[PDB]
């Protein structure tokens, strides 16, 4: 039939943008939820069986820092107070030390870890935020969150970079862009408006949102007919068409888009 046929083409010219989002997706479940390995290295360093510093340690921090400082933005051991409020008692950041935490920590008590990505609210830097939970080894009652922050250049620079080729935006949970091959797309959102509340799970706390970034007009990317996922957007005066590939247990998703021009050429070429 000639609605199959229709259906079959519109399939076929975009079977790639999606294959680029399972594979960019699958390289990032690959590398960032290294929670485990993380936890496991702190440790073997760092005895925990003990818990966590009951008040700030600057000795301890002083060690993290020489260890850390190469290869992370931040590694803290954050402990759970009496009172359910956190603070950082020990990180490789010394002037992050003896912080309220609250805001920074996303992490509930029946959850082992979790990984994500936020932007870092300055330059074009996202970050792998990393928070697991350390329990007590007798009660398994949380003691604290070993919370860590890891420039996701080295993973984000090569997945996003399009020379010979599908471009690729990272995407937040309520629809911001994080980082994408078009830096004028950072920091925009995908929906038909911007506001206030999409930014709350974009930043390192949920109390973050520059006035400026409600300027921005939003790219409303609208959902094509067929298939599910596909949508169509504009930037500046060029039509694109995309695929948005949801991660859910990291809690951000990744839109692949190509110019609908390049798209359709594969009729021919």
């Amino acid at each position: 039939s000639n609605i199959q046929q229709y259906k079959k083409t519109l399939s076929s010219i975009t079977s790639d943008l999606r294959e680029n989002a399972l594979f960019k997706a699958h390289t990032l479940q690959q590398t960032i939820p290294l929670n485990i390995d993380i936890l496991a290295l702190f440790s073997e360093i760092f005895d925990l069986d003990r818990g966590v510093p009951a008040e700030p340690d600057l000795a301890l921090s002083k060690e993290m820092e020489k260890i850390f400082h190469s290869t992370y933005k931040e590694i803290s051991l954050v402990k759970k107070e009496a009172d359910g409020n956190f603070r950082v008692v020990a990180s490789s950041r010394i002037e992050q030390l003896g912080k309220n935490y609250n805001q920074e920590i996303f992490l509930s008590d029946s959850q082992p870890f979790l990984a994500t990505l936020r932007h870092s609210g300055s330059d074009s830097q996202v970050l792998a935020v990393l928070q697991t939970n350390i329990f007590d080894i007798s009660s398994q009652e949380v003691l604290g969150v070993l919370y860590t922050l890891s420039d996701t250049n080295y993973l984000l620079n090569g997945l996003l970079a399009a020379k010979d080729s599908v471009k690729t935006a990272i995407l937040s949970k309520n629809g911001i862009i994080l980082q994408a091959t078009d830096s004028s797309l950072d920091l925009v959102s995908i929906h038909k408006t911007v506001s206030k509340e999409q930014f709350c799970d974009v930043f390192l706390r949920d109390d973050i949102c520059p006035p400026h970034l409600l300027l921005r007009p939003p790219l409303n990317l609208d959902p094509l007919p067929y298939g599910e996922n596909f949508v169509s957007f504009c930037i500046g005066n060029t039509e694109m068409w995309g695929y948005i590939h949801s991660l859910p247990e990291m809690d951000f998703r990744i839109l692949t888009y190509e110019e609908k021009s390049i798209i359709f050429a594969s009729l021919w070429r």
